């Protein structure tokens, strides 16, 4: 849901900025969450800058509008969507927001965490239902 998602965003922006030392003030569920933050970690531990690419053609900023950030996480998804590719939506707003706070605009971070359930709900979902939901999710990370 608009809801469910907004959480799971929420969730998953706020333990890597905690789990890399950054504060996240500036914001089965459970079993979503869990196989989402450890999917994310998967990732991370395989590919250490797979987004620099991706955050610098975004070069974001208290100015920068939604279009912009959809237009660059479309990159991810040039083949449509998979399992694989949510996971790097979700590590690829992580790094924003790493990124934001890097650069004393941590302002942004609630920001990023918006536009991540606005897209999850309007591009993902549609195919996340149609392959099962969040509980084939689970069920392939948790």
């Amino acid at each position: 849901m608009s809801q469910s998602n907004r959480e799971l965003v929420v969730d998953f922006l706020s333990y890597k900025l905690s789990q890399k030392g950054y504060s996240w003030s500036q914001f089965p569920m459970a079993a979503v969450k869990q196989a989402l933050r450890e999917a994310g970690d998967e990732f991370e531990l395989r590919y250490r800058r797979a987004f620099s690419d991706l955050t610098s053609q975004l070069h974001i900023t208290p100015g920068t509008a939604y279009q912009s950030f959809e237009q660059v996480v479309n990159e991810l998804f040039r083949d449509g969507v998979n399992w694989g590719r949510i996971v790097l939506f979700f590590s690829f707003g992580g790094a924003l927001c790493v990124e934001s706070v890097d650069k004393e605009m941590q302002v942004l971070v609630s920001r990023i965490a918006a536009w991540m359930a606005t897209y999850l709900n309007d591009h993902l979902e549609p195919w996340i239902q149609e392959n099962g939901g969040w509980d084939t999710f689970v069920e392939l990370y948790g």
